[PDB]
């Protein structure tokens, strides 16, 4: 029932997009899980369960399609349910939640480091990238064989509706690579001049599709029509079970007036209906590598990857639930 | 030389794209040679010759990818040299010219109303039809099945940079026809509900391909990846003359600024560049169907087109040429 | 208003595929017009143009998808408009008509013969070619390259729900010509060892596409996906001049009791809908040639057929009309 | 040797397929192991295993194609055997068979169930669905998809030569599910109005290949052409232990009259084969998803399921042999 | 006949290929039915049409893939014939059989200057450009290409048996374009970083097919894959006027020994063929253009050119023939 | 330190290719390691260590392609670190390194044998098989499927530049196999009559591209084209474990004399550069199986090869390091 101001707070900033990419909100909302854990004033055990509980909820219902967002939850929740359970007092429980949301702050850091490393290696002196939206994980790829002194170019797709390559551009820029800066349709025109896509993820499936910013599938697909390797910067995270007993990913329907501004959208008829999906599916055929921290797999090895670390759970409910 | 305002402001218009669409602006070149032999005051066949010329090049040296524009220029221009050439007075000249031009406006008007009436055929009730940019001659076609009762939607795609699709809604809107308003970014996503897509040309050459508004080569991509018909609407003025002895096509690259405002352009780093192609080639494998005023197509009818209306005129210089 | 016996037995045994096959079923529609023109009783020119106009209809509206019959009876009648028109009395008129229904019949059978002689030369010793349906014209070919002396053998698809394969299979086996007989769903199992693809049509498109007997486009597609050549063997009777001008071609669909006999079909549940089209569309990027009488063409030119031969027709009504 | 009356009716029941279906011709195989240790009237050990040694055979010797019978009687058998050598008296062994194939019954109908649950969460509410031959584990995600209140259509294939599409078609409709039924030809001409293809496997082979009814890989193959879901709905023990050693499955002959029923075939040329294969094999590009009970899997990963549930069976003979 | 030894030696230095090209054996055959009759010592017009009908047999029977070879002995001998038929006397044949071999040798030096600069305007600066064996219709393009000052480099593959990539290195090579020396096995490697493809032409049938030097069809495939054009150099003496009819063109078979030289190959066993094809067929959709003298064309109006130019004298037999 | 003279004769004769093959040159780094220990005059367990890993490195900077030898000298010298760090004395450590290289040695020759008859299995009676470069495990397939009796041919390319298919042709024959012979270039003019193709693999990569002779590749590709099963037969230390942590393989360049000749190259002038790559790199999706001895593998698990086996060792340095 008593729960603090910054879980709401996570929240709003989540749903509206103040806070975005599938690693910061998973990390964003591990952070408020443990800020509640923190300040709760809870006396019981069964008290401070019950407000993880319902701040897990509350941070589970901003955004759907990225599953990072409920792992990172499952990662610290999971731990917490089972101290509760195994009879912890007050306090073993309060640390088992902060602890926990703190190691997975700490290896999602990490991850994003390791994914730069391991990518890298696949960038030769002289590569041109196309990259899409704003990955943290895609980025420290490009970072990284920057810094090696391979002498890269970036193009970069502005990614509408929300802008977000701007992000990625001013990004680049900023550790000294240049940049090629082109509009979503320009993607196909370029590809000839391309040795390398490399793009991040939201959420991976079982048979290894991709779920990433709107637009990913169509640059996928050119590349794939060109032989230009396809490389998804993605962290272990990132891998959504789910979908190992037949889940299918909810694609999130934003707000139409961040295609038309409110001003304009008002003016236009009734008949006209703007559509904004936030992501679509690129299947695994037009992916050639996904890198995450442990490793080069080719796209079909998903399930591998939600065997070995996710399978375990599925015969579980969810660990905030009553 | 002693040019009309009209041949100027409707070159600045066209360069500006306050004029634009392959049609129009083909349209409007023949409008302004019709207006500067209106009023002109030479006094002698040579001057007006002269006059037709000057008025010919300023307006061909406008914006190059659309072939529709010189091939307006030629119709005009092949009469108008092959009557001073033949001897005509003053008032035969400046006939030929103000009449040749109306000549082409009018057919220009009338092959469009056909390629509806054609494609329309094409079109079967309860299709769903995407469309890109903004294209007199797709939405005749788009037009004319609403009006003989097919009951159809149209996703329209915004078209980035210049934002050519919001003009494409509100028209089709306006006409009754409901419209679903996407991100270009969202082709493939939509595309499984597609029927059929339905885009304009710029240019469509010697061995078929189609240059069209940038974005057009991955709408088509993906159409043929679903099976879906990629009907290109088009006079057979967009047909390039030149393309058959081997001529490649100038991709129009437009201003930084259509993509960035200045506003914003100006604070980023200096090592970002801004592309704005305007084009894209399509290659001919992923078109179904030419429709022109004169039947369908395949597209690598593109020749016989060629051959036919154009092939006479390529062992002799432009009609405005020393 | 006084149509012979004969051209209603014609129309009902084309209805009910008694009389079958695109090419009988035209040369069939013309002789049922020599027979009217034969057996008139009418006095005036005007009251045999009337009874050819209603017979022409009858036969008209027998069975839509195969071109072949409409233009047996333009061959006709476009002869007969233009006597009628030009002035001719009552006996010059019925020689126009039967002479013409003549004409084409008499080159409907050479035509056969020709496309036979062409289309073998693309048969080498020891080829293993698969067929469809039943096709006179596909026939001719295998039966022309097994006389020269090749040792072919043919897999004969039993087509249903019609089961013409047995037709094909017989006949083949008639002429010395080993068979093997398959069912429709074992084409691809088979492709590996099939040489050559060699179907008939029933219709052909501006843009190439070949019309059918039901499953043709299937066996095409994987003959593709193997390398497998695909020859279609074709009249340019077959060739479909109202798609010039982007008609669709209506699909037949004719009874449920061809798939499910009568007597159990009653009784099934209403919830199920047997659906029985009996043609698909075959598009031209899997058909390497058609074969006509004036030789092997790419699918791409069935409109070269349609300007040079069918063209000139379509800025007139049709020619059995009022 | 001493083999029970039940033995020999089901073998002979697998043979002539009056008991088919790959499922249940191996709960058939065990249920016929577990009448014959019931009744057996063996008085020691070793005149018992002999006993089902020999029943076994008889019912490996039935049908090839479908692995799911040779690993039931693996599955009873391999317990059956480790019993025996270990020095189980008659009871032990008598009891170790008959629960050993009550297992295996109990554990394929939860298997099922099972699959269908997993599998309908990827069926979506709208969806037509094309089907093809009768399997019982995709009918499973057809009637569970139904029953959460998806309000699908089923396309139904008839599926020549046995027709089991009949079946098929009976069955969804008497659970309420409205079905289209068509001709196996037809499969193209309906792919572009489905939106998921659903079918069963008989074999599946450790690189991801899928034996299944004849037609299956026509039907996958232009499923893949038009981009819609190809979902093999398969128990663990579909998957084929043998192919991990390079072992090619034999494609099952049946005899030609299932085609050209005797009554018409004896009156045929003798230079007519006809041949019927039972299967064919659509390879693991073609596929997206197999279900199994344990979840969706890419079709690559079927070497996975084998490792580790099948692997250490390899290097012993049949638990049959001598 | 009495034929001159000219004639006899040019046969011979065909059949080895100390000369060789489509082209310059066409030139070669010309030249020698013109030394035929420069040098005749014939006193009637019967006996000198007689010696030309003899030589022109010898000169087709010396290698049949190249259809150049006699469509230059058609050019010459339909001339020769018209003026015998029409009763020319001795010194009017004589002249007619040598301005008509004149006629077509500067007509094909012509046709290969101008492939030259209708090529060369598909090349772009910068261009990497792979090529196949040696071709002068090919290397026309891109010594033109260097001239206009674009800086390119070629990829010259070996081209074995015969090591003809040699002669097309030096050449390049001394024209002071840089070449890169390549293996044909490297082509797929290096179609990486090619941009253009373009090679020659032996013969080309009326669908579109292409054949030249074995491996050009490999080249074309990795070129497709790679989304490189494929630009094919040939006169319109190398379109194959047969294959409108149907014929399939004969693939030379070349001496062993060419393979493997006789020192060695003499020690080699029996049951080791050596299969040295000279040709292969590339298929028309891996063809993006032929360049001809007389324009671009995609590959499917192959049939155009042939109809327009060689498709009348297929009713006649061979000019050289009684 | 003190080499032994057999270390420096295996690197030269490595380096020159007189020994040569990815398993064989593996064996061979083994034996001189083995060799190196066995005739060591080292007193002390330090000086043997330090002997080891420097003729470890001397071998090591042969040839980069080809991971089967540092494979075989990680086997080795993982074992004689483990020996060397756990504190054993002298002759403890020397008989570690020589069993080790003896276990090496025996396994590699079992592997390769039991690749044959795993491989074998999927040769069917009648097939013919096409193969490229001279692999012995590829050679191992083969021979086993002729002995089992099934009638094969080999259609063995020549492999250019270092004609190695002439040692598969001579070594086929030999064992009585019939072998067709042909030049790199005519590989997918004759794909249509092959059946399967069978090549080997220098190195394979974590998400299954195959390294393997320069060609390689291009065959793969036109085999897929034509639905030609690609089989790879390779030992599992052919499988690359830098590679899973992105590592890219190099790709050996060797001497341009190797393509032309000193006598003749040095003629040539200086703008003809001569690129003689060694490898290529074959795409996982044109690859149907890897055979091991292990089993039958898609290409995609590759990883699971790598991460069970070798996957272990990437957190520490190599073996023969310091
Ligand atoms: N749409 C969708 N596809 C998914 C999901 N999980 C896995 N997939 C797989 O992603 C692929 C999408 O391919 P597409 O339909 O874009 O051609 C399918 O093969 C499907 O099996 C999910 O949640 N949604
Ligand atoms: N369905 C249909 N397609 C036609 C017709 N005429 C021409 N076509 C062409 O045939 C092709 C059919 O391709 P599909 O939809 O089978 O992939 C299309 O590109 C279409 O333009 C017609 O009457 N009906
Ligand atoms: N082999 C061969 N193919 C020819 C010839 N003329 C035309 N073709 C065409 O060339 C193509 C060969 O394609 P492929 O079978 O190599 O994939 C087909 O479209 C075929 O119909 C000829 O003389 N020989
Ligand atoms: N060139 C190269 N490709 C590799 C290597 N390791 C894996 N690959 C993979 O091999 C494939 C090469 O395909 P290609 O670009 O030839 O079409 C890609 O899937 C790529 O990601 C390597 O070391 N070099
Ligand atoms: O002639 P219509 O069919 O109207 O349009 C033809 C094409 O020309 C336009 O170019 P722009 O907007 O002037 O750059 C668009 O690319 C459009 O599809
Ligand atoms: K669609
Ligand atoms: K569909």
């Amino acid at each position: 029932a008593m729960i603090v101001k910054e879980v709401y707070e996570t929240a709003e900033k989540i749903k509206s997009m103040e806070i975005r990419g599938a690693g910061r909100i998973a990390r964003a909302a591990a952070q408020a899980l443990m800020i509640q854990a923190e300040k709760s004033k809870a006396k019981e055990p069964e008290e401070l369960w019950n407000e993880l509980k319902v701040a897990s909820k509350i941070l589970y219902n901003t955004r759907p399609t990225a599953v990072s967002l409920p792992n990172a939850l499952r990662y610290v929740m999971h731990r917490v349910k089972a101290a509760y359970l195994g009879g912890a007092d007050l306090e073993t429980l309060r640390f088992t939640a902060i602890n926990s949301a703190k190691e997975f702050i700490y290896n999602s850091e990490k991850a994003i480091e390791r994914i730069g490393e391991i990518g890298a290696k696949r960038i030769e002196d002289g590569d041109i990238i196309m990259t899409h939206c704003h990955s943290k994980a895609a980025i420290s790829v490009m970072k990284k064989a920057f810094e090696q002194g391979k002498n890269i170019k970036v193009i970069v797709t502005e990614t509408r509706p929300k802008w977000q390559g701007k992000i990625t551009a001013k990004e680049l820029a900023s550790y000294g690579i240049p940049v090629i800066y082109i509009v979503d349709s320009a993607a196909r025109h370029y590809m000839k001049m391309t040795d390398k896509v490399v793009m991040g993820a939201n959420s991976i499936t079982a048979n290894g599709a991709v779920i990433n910013k709107i637009g990913t599938s169509l640059i996928a697909l050119t590349a794939k029509e060109h032989r230009v390797w396809v490389m998804i910067a993605a962290e272990t995270y990132k891998f959504h079970p789910a979908t190992m007993l037949g889940q299918l990913v909810e694609i999130e329907m934003r707000d139409p007036t961040e295609v038309i501004p409110e001003e304009e959208l008002r003016t236009w008829p009734k008949n006209i209906e703007v559509w904004n999906p936030a992501f679509d599916v690129t299947p695994p055929e037009y992916i050639d590598v996904i890198i995450t921290e442990r490793g080069i797999i080719p796209p079909y090895a998903a399930i591998d990857i939600l065997k070995e670390e996710f399978g375990w759970a599925l015969k579980y409910k969810e660990p905030w639930e009553d």
